[PDB]
């Protein structure tokens, strides 16, 4: 089956313009009714082998919202719950989601892949922070989405845009690079707005390895680092023969089934499935813990490096958004990327900060606040302008 082939499609629910505006009240007003659809499609694995995936499709409509519509590919954040489907999540949230309230309701067709290994995908695991598969899944999601839209006769302007939050920011940028390098004709990319992503992936881990970074305590580091380690092992299989070489007991034996698994990241954090960051030295094996920051050839580190999104020249107008208060994914990521881009001949990438400006508001928890905050900002400062 060709990449992007639509396997199944299905409408889930709908939301009137007024319903959405009511939600916003909780003072922006919706402009479009929003139809929520779900679908599965054919794509590829990390080795290029055939694979399936699922995705969400938000279609705007209404007398005050005639097309043509721009196509926005979206990258969701870190997801540990293997069965999680964005489309059903939105439906289960009565449509109260920024993708619906802030974008689709404003005339943007939103397409998001659940990623390999999640939702209805048939992949054995999720290649967390793996640029290539984050991009392939996203690309193929838009391809399948377009078959659906073509069948529904939804008028598309032809304009394509990208955005994503947290892991989704990495995803968004990874897709941008891929499209710009090889798919400029198929996808007329006019705007890219990665939100709070670890573009300088290797750098992010190195800076917070101790348990904290210049911004604050890397509170969720044990959950994110373990997901990254496990995922990178499944993908490159060069980190360990068995979990014990990296993780101390009794974690080693329960770490792989968790990423992804029967628990959401919030479940794990609240029920302390894994130790808190202050106990990082009690979690990782001593050898591994010290070798990582001092050996660039460390396997996990090389795997992180292969997934940095720094060595290239962005062609598409890009607005990196985040918050200086973010201690989970430091806005430093945005600064390093932009620095690398410029010395490569590109001046297409700009940065926008939504922080309070007070080092006092610094918190790993400020990360979640940037999602909807940055959606509105990048939407107004870049997306609407490139429409």
């Amino acid at each position: 089956p060709a990449r992007g082939t639509l396997l199944t499609s299905n409408f889930l629910t709908s939301y009137t313009r007024d319903a959405i505006s009511a939600m916003l009240a909780s003072p922006e007003q919706a402009k479009c009714n929003v139809r929520v659809a779900e679908f599965t499609y054919a794509t590829i694995g990390v080795e290029g082998e055939p694979a399936t995936a699922s995705g969400v499709l938000l279609i705007p409509g209404g007398e005050r919202c005639s097309g043509p519509y721009p196509l926005l590919g979206w990258g969701h954040p870190t997801e540990a719950l293997r069965a999680q489907e964005q489309a059903k999540e939105i439906r289960d949230a009565k449509g109260d989601d920024p993708l619906v309230t802030r974008l689709a309701s404003q005339g943007y067709v939103v397409v998001g892949s659940d990623y390999l290994g999640l939702g209805k995908s048939n992949y054995a695991y999720h290649p967390y922070l793996h640029s290539a598969s984050e991009a392939s899944a996203t690309i193929d999601a838009m391809r399948a989405a377009r078959s659906v839209l073509q069948h529904l006769k939804t008028p598309l302007s032809g304009k394509v845009m990208l955005s994503g939050y947290s892991q989704g920011g990495h995803t968004a940028m990874a897709t941008q690079r891929e499209i710009e390098a090889h798919l400029s004709k198929e996808f007329h990319l006019v705007a890219s707005a990665p939100i709070s992503g670890p573009y300088a992936l290797e750098q992010t881990f190195l800076d917070s390895w101790s348990g904290s970074n210049a911004v604050g305590e890397w509170t969720f580091g044990i959950l994110l680092g373990s997901y990254a380690i496990v995922a990178m092992q499944h993908t490159y299989k060069n980190i360990y023969l068995e979990p014990g070489q990296v993780f101390q007991d009794p974690w080693a034996a329960k770490v792989e089934p968790l990423f992804p698994g029967k628990q959401s990241l919030t479940d794990m954090f609240l029920n302390d499935t894994l130790p808190s960051i202050d106990k990082v030295k009690s979690y990782f094996q001593p050898g591994f813990y010290s070798d990582f920051p001092s050996n660039p050839a460390n396997p996990f580190r090389q795997d992180l490096a292969r997934n940095n999104l720094l060595e290239w020249a962005p062609q598409t107008p890009t607005l990196l958004c985040g918050s200086s208060n973010d201690a989970t994914v430091p806005l430093k990521n945005a600064q390093t990327a932009i620095a690398s881009f410029q010395q490569r001949g590109s001046n297409q990438v700009a940065l926008v900060d939504t922080g309070t400006g007070n080092a006092s508001d610094n918190s790993a928890f400020a990360h979640m606040l940037t999602k909807e905050s940055c959606i509105v900002v990048v939407r107004d400062q870049l997306l609407d302008k490139q429409r």
